[PDB]
């Protein structure tokens, strides 16, 4: 099982000047947990988006996906493709943008936190990968974050 998380506002912004540009604590509360004891694969950019205090994350393996064969990454493997880091039972790629797009052929869930931010796309933003009609979503109800901003979570699946 490879599955993919993000949080994206309406517009499919998910980054931007390698960070994002929002953060509901209720969000990151649902990211540790369908994460957590499981590999999570992300990107160079997105390893380096984390504090060195609070990496690796907890209570997971991991990956971090480079082209540099010496980059390292303390805590974390470094592999150079995506398909090394996909030998557990559950793996989740946690971002960013050139990621998932690399991701998506090996994916059969996705779970996806919709910010209602109103956000217009701009060069050089990380964006949500666009799914086609191979996958079944399914939809929760608007929520408030206490950080202001509503959400919902898709909850998208294919075989
Ligand atoms: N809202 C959300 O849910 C999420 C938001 N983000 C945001 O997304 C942005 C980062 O996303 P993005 O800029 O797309 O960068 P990524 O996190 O996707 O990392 C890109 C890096 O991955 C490596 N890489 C890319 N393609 C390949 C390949 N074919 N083979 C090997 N290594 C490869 C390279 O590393 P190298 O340069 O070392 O070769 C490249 O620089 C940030 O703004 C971050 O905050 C991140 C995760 C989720
Ligand atoms: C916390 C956040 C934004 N939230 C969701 N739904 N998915 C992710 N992949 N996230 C994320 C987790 C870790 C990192 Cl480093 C970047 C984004
Ligand atoms: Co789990």
């Amino acid at each position: 099982m490879v599955g993919l998380i993000w949080a994206q506002a309406t517009s499919g912004v998910i980054g931007r000047g390698g960070d994002i540009p929002w953060r509901l604590p209720e969000d990151q509360a649902h990211f540790r947990e369908i994460t957590m004891g499981h590999t999570i694969v992300m990107g160079r950019r997105t390893w380096d988006s984390l504090p060195a205090k609070v990496r690796p994350l907890p209570g997971r393996r991991n990956v971090v996906l480079s082209r540099q064969a010496d980059f390292m990454a303390s805590g974390a493997e470094v592999v150079g493709s995506l398909e090394e880091a996909l030998t557990s039972p559950e793996t989740w790629v946690i971002g960013g943008g050139q990621v998932y797009a690399l991701a998506l052929p090996y994916a059969t869930r996705c779970e996806v936190t919709e910010v209602d931010i109103g956000l217009p796309r701009e060069a050089g933003d990380a964006l949500a990968p666009v799914l086609d009609e191979t996958w079944r979503g399914e939809t929760g109800e608007w929520r408030f974050s206490r950080s202001g901003l509503r959400y919902r979570l898709y909850s998208y699946h294919r075989s």
